[PDB]
C-alpha cells in the first residue's frame, strides 16, 4: 500500500508548534518537536510509496514515524497512491484535490455523480442555480420539474436566461442551457407544478429531491409528509425576504424530518373577525422582497450539500438542520430538526410523565 | 404627503400577539392591543393617504395612532407613496429596496450611471459579473488575458462546452449582453504581473478583485488605491473557504495594510519550502459561487447607496464543511504606512 | 505673443492620474484625461508657439486645450517667450528661479544691479548676507563696521582666512567680494552705531540691512530714523539657539518695529531682595551661539532682501518676526503688522478746520 | 564635584512665575514660589561650588535648595565647574553652546579634531556644509568630485572667484579650508558617482555628507550601499525652490531612506505616444534653484553633522526628510522611522493575523 502527500497540504510555523493542510481541514499541533517530526516525515511520502519504503529514508526514530504517518493518514494529508491516477485533465480535475483532501477516492466519487438521477422541484432562481451546479459538477441525470414560463422580472433572479427567452418554458430552456454547458449528462422535463398536495404522487424517485419553489408558503410540508411516507431523500432550499433558507436534507430513517423538532412558526389569523378580514387583507397582497445574491447563497449550498450526499465523501452540513445566512448581516443560525422519536410524521411513539406506583 | 403600505408586510397572530415583518426586519409585537391596532392603522395605507386622512379613517385614538404610525414608518412597512411608480424588470428589486427605505427609482439610477472593474475574469470576477449585469449595473469592464480552458467549466457557471479555447473576456461579453442589452461592456486584455500594469486600469466607482495569481496582487492593487482615491472590493477563497476581503473606500475605512502585523533548524526550513512549492489549492466549485455572490452584493448596495456593505473593515470568510462565518478586522490604523499620515508640520504664527 | 515651457517644468505619472510642475509650485492633476491633455499641450510649447498655432498643432478640441494653456500659463509653466533668449550669462540659473516666479529675469536681474545695499554690521550675519549678495548682483553694497577681525570671530565668519586676524572687518570682506564679482563697486565706512545720532552717517539705499548684535537697542533707533526717513530696512540675529530674521519694514506699506509692542506690568520683580539678584545674574550674560544658526539666519535675510529689490514675490518678513530653532524643527511667527494707535508711525495729528462751500 | 553657572542663562519676570534659559533649552516654571527659590540658588552658584558649600551660603529650607539645585542641574543651568578650563581658544563662542546641551566643550572639541568626514559631491551645498565644518575644528574631510568650476558655480558655491573657473572643485575648496584652518587635514578623490558600484570606491569616515543631486536617485543607491556597508550618512539638497535635508542615517540605531514611502519611483505613460512626450520634456529639465535656499538646506546639515559627532545633542534629521519652504514659512518633516519590515534594512516580512477558528 502506497501513500502520498496530498497537493493541497500547505505548512506553517504558528504558535507553540505549526499549521498543517490548509483551510476547513487544517491541523495544528502544539508541540513544536511533533511538527517538525510531521514536516520530515510528511517530506519522505512526497514520492509514491509504502510504509516501509518511506521510513527507511526518514532519520528520525521508527516509533515517531509511526505517529506522524497516522496523524498523516487519518487526517488525510497523506493518501492512498491509486487515488491519484492522472487523466488527460479530466474535465473534473478542479474537483479532485477537493475530494481527496476529505479522505475519498476521487474516481469513485465521480462515478456515484455520473450515477445519479436528481429531480429539480420547481425552477426559479434557487432550482435553476443549483441545475447548473449540479451538471457542471457531473451529474448523471437531471429531471427539472416546472410549468411556467419565463416572464420579464425573472431575468434578474434567474442567471441562465436571456431577454430572448421570455415566453418559453422555463425547463424548456434550463435544458438546452445544461446541455451547452455538459452534454455527456441527461435531462428529462415534466409540465408540472404542485398546486395540491397529491400532485406529488406524480413525481419520480430519484436519489434525491431539491425542493424549492418559494410558494405555496407550505409546500415543505407536503413534501415532507409525501417524502417521509415514500422513502425519498429531498433536500430544501428558499429564501425570507432577505434571509437565504436551506437545508434539512431529509434522509429516511437516518435523519430528522421538517415536523420532527416542530421548529418552524404556526400560522395563525384573529380571533376577532374584524380584525382577521384586515389580516386576510393585507396578506393577500403579500409580494416577497428579495435579493438575487441572497438567492445564489442558498441555491450553491443547496448544491454543496447534495454532492456530498450521493457522493457519500463527506457529512451534508444540512443533516437535521434549517439555516438561514442573513445578507445584510454577518449572521449565520441554525434551528435544530434532529430525529425525534414522537414525531407526528415520522416514528410511532408517544411522549410520556414516569407513572410512580409507589 | 402621501404614504403606501410596502407589499412585503406579512402578518401572522403568535403568543401573547402577533408578528408584523418578513425577513431580516420581522417583529413580535408582544402586547395583543396593540398589534391588532398597528393591523388597524396599516389597513388604512393598503390604499395611498396622508397621515390626517388615516387618522380620521383608522377609529382609535390618536394617541394610539401616532405610535403605530412611527412604527410604521420607521421599519419601512409604510413608505411615501412617490416610492411606488412601469412594466419594470427591477420591480422585484424594487421591494427590496423599498424594504430598505430607500427610492428604488434613485437606486436603480444609481446603478445605471455606475461603471465596475473586473480585474479577474476568472470563476468568481465571472459570477460577479452576472450578477451585476443583471441588476442593471450600467457599465462593466473585463479585464482579463487568459483563454477557457475545458477544466474551468467547473467553476466558471457562464461558460458551453463550445467555449473552450476561446477568451474569456469575449465570451462573458456576448453573454452579459444576451441578458442585458441595455448595458456596455469593454475589454482589457491584460494581466496584472508588475505593480506598473494597474496605470492601464480605468477610474471607476468601484473595482472587483478576484484572480488568484499573483499572490500579492491585493498588495499592488492597494498600494495603487490608496493613492488613486480607488474604492475596491477582494474576493478570493482559501481551499474551501470563500472570501470576500474589504471592501476599502478612500478615507473611510482603512486599507488591506492597517492590520497588518510584525510576523514571526534550517534543516527543516528547507523541507518547509519544497513542500509549500508544491502547493496546488484544494477547491470546491460551490465555494466560488458563495464569494462572488455576497461581494456582489456588497458592490450593489456601495454603488446603491441603501444599506451599509458587509465589508467595510472586515474581511470575511464563510466555511464550507462547518457552518461557519468568520469577520476578520480590517478598520483603519492610525501608525499605517499605506494610507496614514506621514507628515507632520512644524511652522505656526505667533 | 510667442510661449514657451519652462525648464523647470517636470512631468510624473502617479495615481488616478499625474504630477505637474516639481517643487514649491508643483500640481497634482487627479483627472487622467486632463493630465494627459496638459502634456499633450506643454508639447507644443517647448519651441515657442502663439497660442493659435499650438491650437492647431496639439489635436484635442479647443474647450480642452483653452483650459490647459490656462493652467500651464497660471502657474507659469509656460512663459512669455521673450523672458528667455546668453551670451554666456553667470545669473541664469537664477534665472529658471525668477521665471518660475512669474517674473522677466532680466528685468529681476537690472533692478538687482541697479540697487544698493547697506550693511549695517558686518559681523558674522551681515558678513553672508553681503556675500549672497553680491553673488547674486546687487550692484553696491556699502559696509558699516569699525571693527577688527579677532581670532575667535572665525568660528562664525565663513569669509576669514587665519591669515585675517588682525584686519579690519570691513576691508578683508571688501576684497572678498570683489575676487567673486569684480562687477559690482563697495564702500567702507569705519563706523559703529553708538548712539542714535551716528545714523545721519548712514547713506539713502534701496535698503539696509541691521545684523549687529550690539547695542541691544539698535533696532529702536534704526526704526525711530528709517519711518522719519522713509528708509526700508531689515532685522537679523539671534537669541543664542535661535536665529531671528524680519521684520522688514516698508514706509507706509508694513508695520514698523514699534507697532506691536505692549506696555509690559511685569517691570522687574516684586522682592527688592530677589530683583538685584536677577539683575546681576543678567549682568553676568554671555550669549550661548551656534555658528549654522548665523548661516540660516543670514540667508533668509539675503532671500526677503532680494525679493523686495527684485520685485518677484512677497518677502516672508513683512509684518512679520521670524524665529528658526535649532535643537528642535519649528518655525515661529510674530506679528509686526501696523498698529493705527503707535507712537513712532502713528499720526501726531487732527485738523479742526472746514469750509461749508 | 563643584557645580557652576552657566553664562549663557537668562531671567525674567513672566506669567504667573518666570523663565530661566533663554534660547531653545528655555523653561517656564509656574510656581512663583519656587522660582525665586531657583533664582535664590542659582546665585548661590555664580562661583564655583560643592552642593554644601553653595548651601552655606543659602537662606533658604535645606529640602527646597535641593529640588532647585536637581532643576537647575537637569536643564544644564548649573554644569560641572570642570567644565570651563578652556584657553586665553578659538572655538571659545561654541564652547557656552556645548555648554547648554550638557557636555564638556573639551569632550566635544576632541570627537571633532578625531572625526573623518566625507563630502561626496561638492556642489553648492557640500561645498558650503565643508566649510562649516572646517571652521568648527573637524579634523579630517574628504573631498569627492570630478567637476570643474564653470562660469554659472559662482551663484551658489560662496567659496569661489572669478579665477577659479576651470580649476577643479576639490582642488580650490582644499586651498580655501587651508587658509580658514590649516589645523586640519583634507585629501580629494577625482571621481563622480555614475553608477551604484562606484561607491565601493569611497572611503569609510565616520559620516557622509551627500548633497550631490544627480542623478535623482544618487540617494537610493547611498542608502542601500550604506545598509549594507554599515555606514552612517545624512542627505541634503533642494526640489526647485524648497530646501530638503535628512535622513541621518546610523545604522545600528535609525531609518533608512526606504522604511516608508515616498514617490515610489517616477512612472510614465502607459500609453505610448503620451510617454514620448513626458520622455522629452523631462531630458529638456533644468532645475529653478535659488542659493539662499541652498545656505540653509547646508548649514542645517552642518549642524546634525556636528551634534552626532560630538555626541552632546541629538540630531534633528534622525528618522525624519525635512522640507524648508522658501515662498513662505513652512517645514515639513515626512516621518523614515526604522520599519522592521523594510526591504533594505529589515529582517521581516508583514502578515495579517491567522485565526484558527
Ligand atoms: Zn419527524
Ligand atoms: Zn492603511
Ligand atoms: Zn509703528
Ligand atoms: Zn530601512
Amino acid at each position: 500500500m502506497d501513500y502520498i502527500l496530498g497537493r493541497y497540504v500547505k505548512i506553517a510555523r504558528y504558535g507553540s508548534g505549526g499549521l498543517v493542510g490548509g483551510g476547513g481541514k487544517e491541523q495544528y499541533v502544539e508541540n513544536l518537536v511533533l511538527w517538525e517530526n510531521i514536516i520530515k516525515t510528511a517530506y519522505c511520502f512526497i514520492t509514491p510509496s509504502s510504509y516501509t519504503a518511506a521510513l527507511e529514508t526518514a532519520n528520525i526514530p521508527e516509533k515517531d514515524f509511526s505517529n506522524c504517518f497516522r496523524f498523516l493518514k487519518e487526517n488525510f494529508f497523506i493518501i492512498p497512491g491509486e487515488y491519484n491516477n492522472s487523466t488527460e485533465n479530466n474535465r473534473y480535475s478542479r474537483n479532485f484535490l477537493h475530494y481527496q483532501s476529505y479522505g475519498a477516492n476521487p474516481v469513485l466519487v465521480q462515478d456515484k455523480l455520473k450515477n445519479a438521477k436528481v429531480v429539480i422541484l420547481g425552477c426559479g432562481g434557487i432550482g435553476n442555480h443549483v441545475s447548473v451546479i449540479l451538471a457542471t459538477s457531473g451529474i448523471g441525470e437531471i429531471i427539472l420539474i416546472d410549468n411556467d414560463q419565463i416572464e420579464n422580472t425573472n431575468l434578474t433572479r434567474q442567471v441562465l436566461f436571456s431577454e430572448d427567452d421570455v415566453g418559453k418554458n422555463k425547463t424548456e430552456v434550463i435544458k438546452r442551457e445544461l446541455l451547452k454547458r455538459n452534454s455527456e449528462i441527461s435531462v428529462s422535463e415534466i409540465a408540472l407544478n404542485i398546486n395540491d398536495y397529491t400532485d406529488l404522487h406524480k413525481v419520480p424517485e430519484a436519489d434525491i429531491w431539491v425542493v424549492s419553489a418559494d410558494h405555496p408558503f407550505n409546500l415543505i410540508n407536503w413534501v415532507n409528509k409525501y417524502c417521509v411516507r415514500a422513502n425519498q431523500p429531498y433536500i430544501n432550499a428558499g429564501y425570507v425576504n432577505d434571509i437565504a433558507v436551506f437545508g434539512p436534507l431529509y434522509v429516511p430513517g437516518k435523519t430528522g424530518c421538517y415536523e420532527c423538532q416542530k421548529v418552524v412558526a404556526d400560522l395563525y389569523g384573529s380571533e376577532k373577525e374584524n380584525i382577521d378580514h384586515k389580516i386576510k387583507l393585507i396578506n393577500s397582497r403579500f409580494k416577497p422582497a428579495t435579493f438575487a445574491p441572497v438567492n445564489n447563497v442558498a441555491a450553491a449550498l443547496c448544491a454543496a450539500d447534495v454532492i456530498k450526499f450521493i457522493g457519500k465523501y463527506s457529512e451534508p452540513l444540512s443533516l437535521n438542520k434549517r439555516i438561514g445566512i442573513w445578507s445584510d448581516e454577518i449572521k449565520i443560525h441554525s434551528q435544530n430538526m434532529g430525529r425525534s422519536p414522537v414525531c407526528s410524521v415520522c416514528g410511532n411513539r408517544m411522549l410520556e410523565h414516569h407513572h410512580h406506583h409507589h
